[PDB]
């Protein structure tokens, strides 16, 4: 058996490698090589231009905490944008919101979402909920276009190398405040904090120029970078998004596996050194 | 530049891997083969039987939470003795608490120490400390035959396969029991969660028939696999490990990179699938 290995300069000097069962589907897109593998051990494996997108065994950490911690926040969330997230991943933690009356999603590459149905259906089983609607498109450009605000909005992007390029700056943080309610949060993927603390702080930076609270939060996930990557949290109001206002006792919710009440504000209590960088910004 | 890969049948179907700058040590000593290399982002590495033992970048991390969760609980720890740890990590972090009037360590592989004190000059400067006293021999036989009760047993011991499989087991936890103070401490490296659920629960099963409570702790460490460790935290009183009893406010403590009063707790609050394993134990 061969091994699939995780090499880029947004991580240099590290690799984390996984052994490939079987290779299940390959090619290059309109804006990435793709690459679909069933890993020994951690299950079925989507890949981006060399990157790990997603692994079946680990993937609910990052997709609950992404999604519960603004919409436990977020008082009565009605409409909620997913930028990138053509897996389907937020899509499904979002559909479990029987009060969620509207659910966009902007994704860039139609390839990742139709490679995601046909490859991986308990990921991408929210794209059958009748209230999901899609846009293929870059979200920079959705963000400028569009007409209705929202509660939530959920940036699942990739990494500032590739397409996701046109997320990572000051213009996409005024196009995402602008596309809020007066009281609406957005939560973005914000890198690991044990080799990126340069873009944490910049995209700390970009957020605070337009937001009253911004606060940063790591999750636990094997198969990204370092073990981890981070939330970017970003509140109109200054009771931000450290502590949420509902418990999820419903049986939509009866499934999670890495979200709990006690984990929400737990994830946001940082390491000395990260405390340190950011004091200043 | 070649590159050093970390497997295990303790991790089967991942690995992660360091570039080398420079190999700078091996050796096969009595208990078993030794590797230090300076990598090229993450600063020197030692390796034992094939196993990232630390890594310059990021053992602050272990060491720090692994000292000072229960050195912060103990109210007036006199007696410590660590278990393993002869890289000198745990001792380093010990010899910040001017109240701790004896430090005894019980490493098996003295090679382990040399090394340390050559390769690692600032992990290893806590052998300096008139205070710290040295046993080399496998801490099984040690916890049988030592005549003195410690405040608090670190137990900073590496993997079940290897020379700390004499540590992962029933017997142990008794001795550990017995060579405590009437309301002592213990905590010991207990694997990582993504992956270790089974030697998780059999340690906490075995620490539960002595302990009156017991609880585990996470930690956020790249180099280690699945890029987070745990802490199996052993206490006589059921107030547990979980909550400060004081500040780190000394001069000795400014230099601190993970620890913190806040995420002390925050390192209890585990992910929802781990908190169901243990529930019935
Ligand atoms: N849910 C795990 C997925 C991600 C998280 C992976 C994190 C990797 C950590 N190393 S990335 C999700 C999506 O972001 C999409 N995307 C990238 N750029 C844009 C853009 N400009 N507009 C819209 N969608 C975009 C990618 O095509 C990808 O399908
Ligand atoms: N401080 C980071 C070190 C460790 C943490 C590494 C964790 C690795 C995660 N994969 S292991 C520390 C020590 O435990 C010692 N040791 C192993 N077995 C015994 C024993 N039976 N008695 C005494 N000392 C022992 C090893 O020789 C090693 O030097």
């Amino acid at each position: 058996k061969k091994w699939f290995s995780e090499f880029s300069i947004m991580w240099p000097g590290q690799a984390f490698s996984l052994k490939i069962k079987k290779i299940l589907y390959e090619t290059k897109s309109k804006y990435q090589n793709v690459l679909v593998f069933e890993s020994t051990t951690y299950g079925k494996v989507l890949v981006l231009d060399g990157v790990i997108q997603l692994t079946e065994k680990d993937e609910f950490a990052y997709h609950e905490m992404m999604t519960h911690v603004p919409m436990t926040v977020s008082k009565e969330p009605k409409n909620v944008l997913v930028v990138g997230g053509g897996d389907g991943g937020i899509i499904r933690e979002l559909c479990k919101y029987k009060s969620v009356e509207n659910i966009d999603i902007c994704e860039i590459d139609e390839t990742v979402i139709e490679v995601s149905k046909i490859y991986f259906k308990n990921i991408s089983c929210g794209y059958e909920d009748k209230r999901v609607n899609v846009f293929i498109e870059d979200a920079s450009k959705f963000l400028e276009n569009v007409t209705n605000t929202y509660d939530v909005i959920i940036v699942d992007s990739s990494d500032p190398i590739g397409p996701a390029e046109t997320l990572f700056n000051q213009n996409f943080y005024e196009k995402i405040y602008n596309a809020l309610k007066p009281n609406g949060y957005c939560v973005a993927q914000c890198e690991s904090l044990w080799i990126h603390v340069g873009t944490i702080k910049n995209m700390i930076g970009y957020a605070k120029k337009l937001f009253k609270k911004v606060e940063y939060a790591n999750i636990s996930i094997p198969t990204y970078p370092c073990g981890c990557i981070g939330i970017l949290c970003c509140s109109k109001t200054d009771t931000g998004l450290t502590k949420p206002n509902k418990k999820l006792e419903s049986k939509e919710f009866a499934d999670l596996k890495y979200y709990n009440y006690e984990n929400h504000s737990a994830a946001f209590k940082l390491p000395a050194f990260l405390l340190k960088e950011i004091e200043n910004i």
